[PDB]
């Protein structure tokens, strides 16, 4: 009965999807030709008709109930969130407006123009069936293409919303036809639509947070998570269609956007196995759909033919793209006012681009099972048939032809000239791979036309004068933003940065180089990062400043007690006797619990009077009635129970929305610094480098100024993220050690994966981190010190001898060429350092003047405090003492000249740059596996070996063995000194520093 | 009605799984709990009991039709076959006879002891229904503590075959119980019996063949695989199951079977989408039928309990043990003479591990259901639900103690050293990474304390005397076995070696280890390759010696028509006269067709007198009939177009094999070269290392004579499997350029990605390669040569000047201490040198003495003749000529240099090894990018810069700037060189070649 359609369905959808890859109209039309053959078969031959029968005509509600809400739910499911989130108001307005009007003109038209004695209901059915859309495949035309992002994320998400708004529209108004029975008060009737736009969405948005909350809890499991999700999505479709009639799909898009929009929480087998579900679903109903009604249509189209109706459909084709262009032509100027830059190409592209999907053809074939026999249905069928096969065939052909003429299909010379490099360079790798398998002694036999042949990459694209100094500064500008973007796309390969801040700085860089003669600004990050000072957070201060046997378990029994006392209350709204038992052994535990307070100094101001209030009103316990009624006020006690809930969920917000604004910050100062440091040798002109150097130091001062001063604004949220992204990077540079370790082969590979799933467990842990509100004390501070940890001694000697100081705003610590009176370590605050031409901004956690008690020389900086500052001050004659007393082998002056050695020498490494792709992380990895080496063991006589790859002299004079060369500290000694001699001296001992190999 | 149930069984499935993962006890045990306690509350309220009846008592079609089939399947789908197909025999003969003798005494033993006056029939079921096993625990536990991997994969494999032998012979049982009115002829049941064991397999067979070949020509489409594949397994299993009642599952196991082998014409995402699909049915109906039972268990155990009855289950358990255990006791020797190792270790821990699992729960309930109101189902029911409540808890907790008793759970020294080795070197990293990351400018504020606790990883397994030279030689053989070990895993996972040589290699070098004084040996990897001496090549040969308008579209339309005909003959076995007319026309058709054979002078033997005979036959159209039915031989035309197909499919067998025995080979000859090369300082005494290298060298010499001649006896399919390997490197370096390019941020990832896509379609091209016979001609090699391609004069002149000789077996060409005639190259045959003290042997596509023609110095090879060889002589004055004619700047001698430097400087630049982690491809990789420099621009000075890398002299006398040193080549100059100095001599001519950096 059903079996061989279904067959033959999956048979001709694999053979027409895999046939029409090349060409370029869409398999569905085949589909659709392949049902009219059937439907003339069937209409002839009496066993294909047989066959055909059951599926042929299903019920309505079969169809209406299963094959819609799969469809709008996958559409949900497939689009992402952000970029839908970034044009929400644009994207709602349009389509619901465009929906009204749309609906009302082609009801107005089709009564004018289609002389059927039509009440104005089916016209607006009929409006509301064709105005769903379907734009899958301009959609990923454009994917492909890739002309405008925003573009296709607005096109496509405007579909979701026209389609929901016509199944609602659609199934009141068909309920009003063919059910007249129903009450027509015009109250009723807004508060139906009333719960429908409210009650649905909030109902779906509860569930999905419930579940997203039960999946917050499972570890290392597939199968149970992949059960709870598909469950519960059908729960709320069975709920939500239980409850109302249509709000089930409105409730379940809402579902499916929610627990999309949190990726965080959900394993990545789990997401795509979902995703690969939902598709095949949608696909598996999608082709029925069409099949079924080619098959339909074929067999009652003989019987309502007519010269005049056939000549409507042309009209019917116009009058929709007219008015679906003049929408958006009334709509420029409101949707231009609101923020967003429209353009005429963009519009003409946007309403040619309107397509029909298998949602009309779904309605249509609801109305014509319904209208039974009649004529209605069978004409309905046939119109939207019409318009659907015409506008796939035409508009989906046209589309690029009008994308070409455009300039959205052009392909921008920098990207042509990208990828002829890389072709080049894929070419030359193949002949040299090639040039040297051929001498290889086993593989010396292979057919080489063939092999050569086979393996092939081809070109996919291809088929002093005032003018000269602007020339010069273009092509400086136009460099230095390219070597940004490369900057930004490599540090994100690495790791360093989320896609988040790489599309903000990406677009960012693009807009700046689309103007004339605009740099990159700090302003817009500063708004970027700027959404700290936001209402929600004066929300959160007045609601901390209004709110405020012992164990935590009585507190927890009385909660548990007072929610299966919930349940009384709903029995209310012998049998009760029980209950009022129950009840008064509740009223004595209270008193029993208000009597222990009373014992604990009852200092509670609120709580305390809301609590005897209800006490009262239970010791009291048509007036009977209310007071039953009213009696279950105890309710209002639980609010103390749900404050930090609150709290939490804002600190969770806010914290993240600070990670982002901080991680913004970061990437554009690593960037800038990079560039500024690669600029150095490829440009000519002083003034034009010099200029330029001048514009980004200025941006980088401001940015750190500002960041700093965000961070000092509260530090509860920026311990905790900077805490998370320690332990983040801790856990990749984990990772990547293992897997070299097992790519050198000294591991066996189920270790490897042992030790990768005990990684990823960690990592999900940190994703699922504490609350991010954890306040750090002075004291540890002092203790972590890079050269004071592992020392407790040390520790104790050093907070003994330790001070503390307190300045306010404006003053002044200590002025450049003074005596060095001690070290310095900000502990809280702010501080300005200034001093001969850098300037820097610091703050909590850096030391300051280490040189002062290492070489005894004045001070080169001056300090201001830009905020109230707490400092440690340590004097300069217990550091020598420190120095004097310790002499292990780790000793002080050992770490603090390690320090200082590494933080002197990384620009150097830096400034080398003859190799690419290094970053400050890894320059500074590989320069920390070096150790320096005492010269008074090597009788200040070194010899340069092979083992060594790269060495540095931090202060001291250099000799060479046979040249004799002075060189003066601080620079790199090239490869071609051998031996090093060294002389003692007392105003200064040499220092030299070392970087072995592996091993 | 089905709502509640079904959700709360997601639910309670959902959390004890989540729950029970600590507890060594299994998770259902606590659904049958939770069944129990259902069952009870569903006798006591009336609104539970209404809410559980329409799922507790399902129609048993249902059950036995639907939940086991699809746990059949999954079990079937997620077993791999290569570890099962390499123990096939053994598995099936210990499943079917196990199976059958353990049915037969529990079947009498319940006769004997039980006291119900029941028939053998009933007897027989209850021994089938207690076969049925799960070991999915003990497999996974037993996978976990990773003991015996064939143990695992043996265990696995019975449960299927004992499963599908139980399910068969308890239908054919209940079908002779339950419906008596069916005849019991001996011979129809034999002839069932015959078909069930038959039909099945080939059905399943025939489908998966055909299912693979549609899916064989499919190109980067997902939907339409995953759709194909479920409505095959689907139409296998309905066809199935209404042809035959019960071999349903008989097919449809084997057709999963068969789909999971062929997992290179797959592509990953579907086959991790379908593993992931299975598995999620088979756990929803596992979990369902348990507390489907348990909620029946409870309701009908009231009315039937006594003390006898309470007895008898331990009775049985104890029975079903020994029965168990005595099978294996007495198949112990003739499973150890068929050429396993069966040890008593092994029977133990194989013979406790017997489980019961869902499928005996299913056929209680059947059995169950089927009964209605009588005491044997209740008795069925409470027997099998309390043997498997009794052994998932004692056995599968009991198994983990016996584990541990023998030595399957202890761990090896070597791992426990390479754990202790990594965990100490991730620790180290980690101090490291805090270290570096405690200075930083942004993240010095961080909680270190909680930073430093989260991210811990620590270790899981820790809670001249002639003796003294017996322990060194121990010593050595134990070391060299060791890093043979590591260069195996190094080469799989650089990618050279496939999965299956690994294993191989691996499994040979942990037997040789094991062994007290036995190395590793290449008789076994003789008999590992030496899969080409077997029948079905002299069947080939046989079958190939026994066969042999002009367009191809002539044939292919007679094949279609021929096709199209075969209809007429079904129909045989007006509407005849129109047929009648239509074989009219074919048989003046194929009188054409033979007049036109006639004209083409009608040379064929054999298949034209079978047309002439089928001709003779149709030109005559009870005696009638006859005739009728036996007119439609001509089908045995149709055999002429089957032959190529046969010889493809062995042609692709053959090759199959011939790809493993060629990469075993290939990877021994690699490891063992590296390993003779690192050996080199490890060891002291020198007699040791002088007998290993010995022995290796002796290895080598047999592994690449017995290789070579394994190539000499027929070409067609090593061309191939050459020509793939080549491609396949090729196109490895391109997608590690690619990936290279996007890492260092000159390319945008969805360029990067395209590119990735085309690679891919490349792959799956060579994956579906063409026939593997690609014949070789002599003039491509000639042409072929590295100095010689890209010169069309060139080639011309050396076709003009070239040579053709021929010799015999044991001829000798050339002998040592001679002058040097010309250059030599191998077209043909094979070859062996050996000359002073190292022997090689050389095949076609190698050359032979450059150094006569470039240095004209004396030969230092003899050369022999293994077989009958064809070669290409080229004189030496033509060389001369050659040389002193083209001047352009890849010049012929400059190419010729530069390939015998590369040659010569391969094993200095390996023998220097300072570094680790490379392999022959990158050393040789490296080397390629270099290009030798000229003296006479340079004026014979050279000076060493900071671009350079390495630098190797090939031929000629080495002066330092300075020192003054005299340097004989060949050898590396080391780092301390700065400036070379050379003289010109007209004796030898210096030779440099150098290595520049990346730019």
């Amino acid at each position: 009965k059903v079996i061989v359609f279904i067959s033959g369905s999956c048979l001709f959808g694999a053979i027409s999807r895999s046939l029409f890859k090349k060409l370029p109209i869409p398999y569905t039309v085949v589909l659709l030709i392949l049902g009219a053959i059937l439907g003339v078969v069937a209409s002839n031959v009496p066993l294909v008709e047989e066959h055909t029968r059951d599926v042929a005509h299903m019920d309505p509600h079969v169809l209406l109930q299963i094959f819609l809400p799969v469809l709008i739910f996958e559409s949900a499911f497939a689009m992402d969130v952000h970029t839908f989130m970034r044009s929400f108001s644009q994207v709602c307005i349009l389509a619901l407006f465009g929906l009204v009007v749309a609906s009302v003109l082609t009801a107005v038209l089709a009564m004018n123009l289609f002389n059927y004695n039509w009440n104005f209901s089916e016209a607006m059915m009929f409006g509301a069936i064709m105005s769903a859309t379907d734009p899958v495949a301009v959609v990923a035309l454009l994917k492909d293409l890739g002309a405008s992002k925003q573009l296709g994320t607005i096109i496509e998400g405007e579909s979701l919303l026209n389609d929901g708004c016509a199944i609602v529209i659609f199934n009141v108004f068909m309920k009003m036809v063919f059910f007249p029975q129903l009450t027509s008060t015009v109250g009723q009737n807004v508060l139906y639509f009333l719960q429908v736009a409210v009650a649905g969405p909030l109902w779906g948005y509860a569930v999905a947070k419930v579940t997203v909350f039960f999946l917050s809890h499972i570890f290392n499991d597939a199968l149970v998570e992949i059960t709870i999700t598909l469950a519960a999505t059908y729960l709320t479709y069975y709920i939500g269609d239980i409850w109302l009639e249509v709000s089930g799909v409105l409730a379940v898009v809402v579902l499916g956007l929610i627990v999309n929009a949190e990726k965080t929480s959900i394993s990545p087998e789990v997401e795509v196995f979902l995703h690969r579900f939902w598709e095949m679903l949608a696909y598996l109903a999608n082709t029925l759909i069409f099949m079924m009604v080619g098959v339909v249509v074929t067999q009652k189209a003989l019987v309502a033919v007519d010269k005049m109706d056939w000549f409507y459909l042309i009209i019917l084709y116009l009058a929709i793209t007219i008015i679906r262009g003049m929408v958006i032509s009334l709509f420029s100027p409101i949707l231009s006012r609101i923020g967003y830059g429209l353009t005429w190409r963009n519009a003409v592209i946007m309403t040619w681009g309107g397509l029909r999907g298998a949602v009309g053809l779904a309605l249509a074939l609801v109305v014509e099972n319904l209208a039974g026999n009649d004529v209605i249905g069978s004409k309905f069928l046939f119109h939207t048939a019409g318009i659907v096969v015409l506008t796939l065939v035409i508009n989906a052909t046209t589309i690029q032809t009008l994308l070409r003429i455009l300039g959205m299909s052009d392909i921008s010379i920098p990207k042509r000239l990208a990828m002829a490099g890389a072709v080049r360079r894929i070419h030359e790798g193949q002949n040299r791979t090639l040039n040297m398998l051929k001498s290889d002694r086993f593989l010396a036999d292979a057919d080489w036309d063939i092999a050569t042949a086979a393996c092939e990459i081809s070109d996919p694209y291809s088929a002093p004068s005032p003018r000269e100094f602007a020339d010069m500064m273009e092509e400086a500008r136009l460099r230095m933003l390219k070597a940004e973007k490369i900057s930004y796309w490599k540090q994100f390969e690495h790791g360093m940065l989320a896609r988040e801040a790489l599309r903000l700085l990406v677009q960012h860089a693009e807009v700046a180089a689309d103007e004339k003669d605009q740099f990159i600004l700090v302003d817009d990050l500063k708004k970027s990062w700027q959404i700290k000072g936001i209402y929600p957070w004066l929300k959160r201060k007045l609601e901390d400043l209004i709110s405020e046997c012992h164990h935590m378990a009585f507190e927890v029994t009385i909660n548990i007690a007072i929610v299966l006392n919930i349940v009384p209350i709903i029995m209310e709204f012998d049998a009760l006797r029980i209950s009022n038992y129950v009840f008064f052994v509740i009223y004595a535990i209270e008193a029993i619990v208000k009597i222990l307070g009373l014992g604990r100094h009852y200092i509670v101001s609120h709580w305390n009077k809301f609590d005897a209030f209800i006490l009262v009103v239970a010791l009291v316990d048509k007036v009977v009635k209310l007071f039953r009624l009213l009696r279950g006020l105890r309710m209002l006690r639980l609010t103390k129970a749900l404050i930090p809930k609150l709290i939490l969920v804002v600190n969770g917000k806010i914290n993240n929305q600070l990670s982002l604004g901080y991680d913004v910050g970061k990437g554009y100062i690593i960037g800038e610094e990079e560039v500024g440091k690669i600029i150095d040798r490829m440009v000519d002109n002083k003034k034009i480098l010099r200029e330029l150097k001048h514009i980004s130091e200025t941006g980088r001062l401001q940015v750190v100024k500002e960041l700093g001063l965000l961070q000092r604004e509260h530090p509860g949220i920026a311990v905790s993220v900077k805490t998370r992204q320690a332990i983040r990077t801790i856990l990749n540079h984990s990772r990547e050690t293992i897997h070299e370790l097992q790519g050198a082969g000294l591991l066996d590979e189920m270790e490897a994966h042992k030790l990768e799933l005990t990684v990823e467990i960690k990592m999900k842990r940190l994703m699922n981190a504490p609350s991010s509100i954890p306040p750090p004390p002075p004291e540890n501070l002092l203790k972590n010190v890079s050269w004071l940890a592992g020392d407790m001694k040390l520790i104790d000697f050093i907070k003994a001898r330790a001070s503390l100081l307190h300045f306010d705003y404006g003053e002044v610590i200590v002025r450049e060429g003074d005596e060095s009176d001690g070290l310095f370590l900000i502990v809280s605050g702010l501080v300005k350092l200034y001093g001969k031409v850098f300037e820097d901004y610091l703050t909590v956690g850096n030391v300051i003047g280490e040189m002062g008690v290492l070489t005894k020389k004045p001070r080169n900086a001056t300090v201001t405090c830009e905020t109230t500052v707490q400092v440690y001050f340590i004097t300069a004659e217990d550091m020598n003492i420190a120095i004097d007393t310790f002499t292990l082998y780790p000793s002080l002056e050992y770490r603090l000249w390690r320090v200082v050695a590494i933080r002197i020498a990384t620009p150097l490494i830096m400034e080398q740059m003859a190799f690419q792709g290094w970053t400050q992380e890894k320059v500074k990895l590989h320069l920390e596996r070096g150790y320096l080496v005492d010269l008074a063991e090597s009788h200040f006589q070194f010899n340069i070996d092979a083992t060594l790859e790269d060495v540095i002299l931090i202060n001291g004079t250099a000799y060479n063995a046979h040249t004799r060369e002075e060189i003066r500290s601080p620079c790199l000694i090239s490869r071609t000194v051998h031996k090093l001699t060294f002389q003692y001296t007392a105003t200064e001992e040499p220092r030299l520093f070392v970087v072995r190999n592996a091993e």
